[PDB]
């Protein structure tokens, strides 16, 4: 079971699930082995009803698709697409914000407002939108305009890339023509050129693809930035994680998705119903977290983070999950199967994401409050039935401190130096104490044992002295794992970090210090690591190729994670991935991406299977980059 | 090599592609047998690198893919991706149209016009935009922004759509969810939704399917209603068609791809330069057309149509094809490698859309007639470096009456009945002169060979008394066997339909009947099947699902045709199609499409290898409309 999952509760339900037969991520992984080589490598094409197309990696015919469309062509095809899909993702959570946003200051959804007023004026400036002698709801509401602006065609470019990139990296792009100029119109242009008999150039394709990860960066940082005024931005917190935060004598309530457009309001109304599920023999309604939007109300409110990723399923496998609220994406449609088994309500809330035998229930952001007590009471019926039924919730579980957002390190740092916060982080890059930065993004894969990259190479920089920040489920991955706790820095952490960590802690009222990795949220969050590199880089005077800075996807999967994969790149920085995309068919686009990419934005993709060899490879290219900055190593 | 095509031209370049070892798409498609069951069923799924995932579609496992997805979800999630390209490729052809008639009304592009006020003007009036006391170029200004702004969301939906359908058909879709809020919105939201754990239901799916193949009827619809307006909306005309209209003594130039933006320039400029040409020993510039932006000269400039789709390399066997112009869609990829033998100068013109190999010519609409000089000059030169070289021009071509836009036709029904144009039309299909109408749509496909299904069931729709209209290389395959010369209607066509022809041929000033097939024009002008079908259906005051009415995408090969058969169901067809999608991997999705759509659209998908049957399907659809209206068949 250690094979499937380093995470001891899930071995744990690993072996309830086998011994009650019911089917896991790992068991249909395994009937699905061997896998098309042809998928795999990335040299398969169905982009016309002439197909499906393939090419052999090696040896005689077919050597070319039926139109002619050459290996590099068919896998700059199939990794645009991803990113497009990817981006649309990110893009369709930052819309429907938007629009919440824009129906709170209009009055039309009272249950949502503007929770952080510091936030909407500081966007509202560096959009340009003018704040003073202006009422907050017409500043929300041109913010909220000019978001949903930023999905077409107009006079000016997409502002949450412009805006929000150091000047000279945005010259850099803008020179290569990787502007984005709307996030939709990227979406439908990557489609309409992979399309059969159009674009048919890896390179050209391959720069159409970074435009348009840079669409998905723009959807993140949309994202997070209303999110934050709508809900407010993180400051720390102090949680736990892993299975072990459900109870048996509780409604425990999963939030799982994305979007905590309702999580956020069903965390609200759910302290509103205590005395409901105590009149059904409950303690309380036990609302807590998977995936993303688990992160969003961990980050914000502190609801503990019940598992993530591949691994959702198990939280079922306990019997004691009474629902599993939904929105969209990463959400393993097994659940709405798997629920027949161990008695959970899963319910779907939003129009275009159904899953089969699932009870949808249609929010509207109107009918908010009324929408979560008719799903929370559904939870407790479910409870009610399982009265007298035994559970098997692994004890097992950790302290999770997070929040930190971007405001937060910046306060943080602030109680070292008040007028140059981000000093004291550069002058301990400078001494060495901090060798550099590396952010852990993306997804767990059933490829890979759950969370042995994050964790092997986690461990192998913190050792170095590198500061680590990570977001969505490679945060799940460190938080379960004890990442987030500091009690473990003296374990986890080299001298170096240790003194720095301990330095900001002891200054900010804690006499101890820092937790060994800095959590900054969902993968939409990413845009947050985005923001303190790139106020790092401003205060330097430098680009963002030019500091210690890498990223590290090390079990990523979804569409998603690709297109972060990219924009990280893009904006210039090395960036590891722990599983084989679909491109090794093709020499010439691999060699783009590994290689060449790097003349034209500083990053690079550095592919590396072995955890240990990835750790010192991410060290070297943080090594090169302080070299380059004169500094020692 | 009949196995290959019906057409006779084309099966004389094979035997010379053969003997002289250019490779050709029907060897590609030989070198790819056997394809892969997986995709052609639709059992594959690549939407993460957990993947790629496929499904046994009969047997033991896999059964599932890995996230839990079935083989319902994975088909209707592949199937939506590919409605969702094929919209991007008509919206992206429609906004680049959209802005050029803005950037010629702002004086921007001097060499772009109003050329059809008359079009303008109802177009404006169509979409409730004022004329009366409006310049052309503000009425033109408004119509231009009115169109970028069916890309995304705004206080109304795609008036594309909604002003295009009868009122009836409006209120029927909206019922059901499916009118699209913004073009580009839809394309992304179908890629998030069929990303990884998101919509897992296939009902709701195909729903999402609906709506998105209403986004690319929009942007057909806008394509064709912007270029009538600036290049003229189509009148009858008489050209030619097939491999003959090359001449060895002229300078041979291709216009292949879709847009017309650069081609109907092309065809001006080139008329400006014959002395430069003969002072290079050419007759003259010799353009002729390639797929859908030689449709779209053919339709206006009566530009002499040189061959189509699946043939497209044929062209250039012969030795005479001196330059290859592109702008983007359905062009193999493989002429830029086929140029290095054949001598032709393939030209890419379009940013996203490049070819390796080609020859790059920036085309901007603000320089584009200097563009097509630079153009024109590398075809001169080439023709010169062919003095003296044999051609094999095959001496095959047939005579081609095309122009038949929908204005058009009313136009010549107008004169049997001036102030009630359709009321003809109507009176013949009651009394069974007309037993239907049948719109031949799409691609040709190298799994079929090339004509024999549009050939054999239009012979057998005609001898029925079927009104046949066409597009697109189904327009192609028509023209280049005979179907659009009047000299031809005592042989194809039934005697209640002749005499119909007769009439109306008659009456217009002709002495001889109209051709024995309508060419109403391109793939986007498909949008013009529409027109007519819905002014029939408005002056007899029904639903299009009660017209007898049908649809044949009988070669289908892009995803683009995918989007079209598919809002052809949509708006109330039954609707033919002659290769299998990707969807019998799943019995409850082809369940779906081929009967329960009904209940919803009326429309449904009618799938039918062979021609035959098809034809006789065809006219059992037609015949159960007959009867649905009380008419006698
Ligand atoms: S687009 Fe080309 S490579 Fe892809 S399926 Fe069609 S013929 Fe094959
Ligand atoms: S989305 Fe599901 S079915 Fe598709 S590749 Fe990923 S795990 Fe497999
Ligand atoms: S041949 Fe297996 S992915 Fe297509
Ligand atoms: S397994 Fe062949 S199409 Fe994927
Ligand atoms: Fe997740
Ligand atoms: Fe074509």
């Amino acid at each position: 079971q250690n094979l499937k999952s380093t995470d001891r509760a899930v071995q744990q339900m690993l072996d309830k699930a086998k011994r009650e037969g019911i089917q896991t991520v790992w068991d249909r992984y395994e009937a699905m082995k061997p896998q098309c080589g042809f998928g795999e490598t990335g040299l398969c094409c169905r982009h016309c009803l002439q197909g499906p197309c393939r090419i052999n990696p090696f040896g005689d015919e077919p050597k070319v698709g039926i139109c002619g469309a050459t290996a590099e062509v068919i896998v700059a095809r199939g990794l645009d697409r991803s990113i497009a899909a990817g981006a649309a993702g990110h893009s369709g959570h930052a819309k429907h914000l938007a629009h919440t946003l824009k129906k709170a200051v209009q009055g039309k959804a009272a249950s949502y407002m503007i929770k952080d007023r510091t936030k909407l004026h500081s966007i509202a400036k560096r959009l340009g939108i003018p704040t003073e002698g202006q009422k907050d709801e017409d500043i929300a509401l041109e913010v909220a305009k000019a978001a949903l602006a930023d999905f077409h065609e107009k006079d000016t470019p997409v502002l949450w890339v412009t805006t929000v990139l150091p000047p000279s990296r945005v010259k850099v792009l803008s020179a290569h023509g990787l502007i984005p100029a709307g996030i939709d119109h990227e979406i439908a242009e990557i489609m309409h050129r992979t399309s059969m008999g159009c674009d048919a150039d890896a390179q050209n394709l391959l720069l159409g693809g970074l435009r348009c990860s840079l669409a998905d960066l723009a959807g993140c940082y949309m994202g997070t930035d209303l999110a934050d005024i709508l809900f407010g931005t993180p400051a720390p917190v102090v949680t736990e994680s892993n299975l072990g935060v459900l109870k048996a004598d509780a409604v425990n309530v999963a939030v799982h998705g994305h979007n905590p457009v309702l999580s956020d309001i069903i965390v609200s109304v759910s302290k509103e119903m205590e005395n409901e599920a105590r009149a059904a023999g409950a303690t309380g309604i036990n609302v807590v977290g998977i995936c993303c939007t688990g992160n969003e109300v961990l980050m914000r409110h502190g609801i503990p983070a019940c598992t993530h990723s591949v691994s959702q399923e198990m939280a079922m496998i306990t019997g004691a999950l009474d629902a599993m609220i939904l929105d969209y994406q990463c959400i393993q449609p097994s659940v709405a199967t798997i629920a027949e088994c161990t008695g959970t309500t899963v319910i779907t809330t939003m129009e275009m994401s159904k899953i089969t035998g699932a009870t949808h229930v249609n929010f509207a952001e109107e009918a908010a409050v009324e929408n979560a007590k008719q799903i929370l009471r559904l939870a407790i019926d479910t409870f009610k039935r399982r009265k007298g039924k035994p559970v098997e919730i692994p004890n097992i579980k950790t302290k999770v401190v997070a929040g930190f957002s971007t405001e937060a390190i910046i306060n943080a740092l602030s109680k070292l130096n008040a007028n140059d916060p981000l000093k004291p982080l550069i002058d301990n890059v400078v001494n060495g104490n901090i060798r550099g930065v590396c952010l852990f993004a993306g997804c767990n894969n059933v490829k890979v044992p759950q969370d042995q990259n994050f964790t092997t190479i986690a461990r192998k920089l913190l050792k170095q002295n590198v500061l680590v920040v990570a977001t969505g489920c490679g945060a799940g991955a460190l938080m379960r794992h004890g990442f987030m706790d500091p009690a473990n820095v003296d374990e986890l952490c080299g001298d170096g970090l240790k003194a720095v960590l301990t330095a900001i802690g002891e200054a900010n009222g804690l006499g101890g210090p820092l937790p060994p990795v800095l959590h900054m949220g969902s993968c939409v969050d990413n845009s947050r690591a985005v923001a303190l590199v790139a106020a790092l880089a401003n205060r330097l005077g430098v680009d963002l190729d030019r500091l210690p800075v890498v990223a590290s996807a090390a079990e990523w999967m979804h569409e998603k994670a690709v297109a972060i994969g990219t924009w990280a790149v893009t904006i210039g920085l090395p960036t590891h991935i722990g599983v084989l995309p679909p491109i090794t068919g093709s020499l010439p686009v691999t060699q783009i991406l590994t290689s060449s990419v790097k003349d034209i934005t500083g990053g690079y993709f550095i592919w590396e299977l072995d955890p240990e060899t990835a750790a010192d490879k991410l060290l070297a290219a943080i090594n090169e980059r302080r070299a380059g900055l004169g500094l020692p190593w």
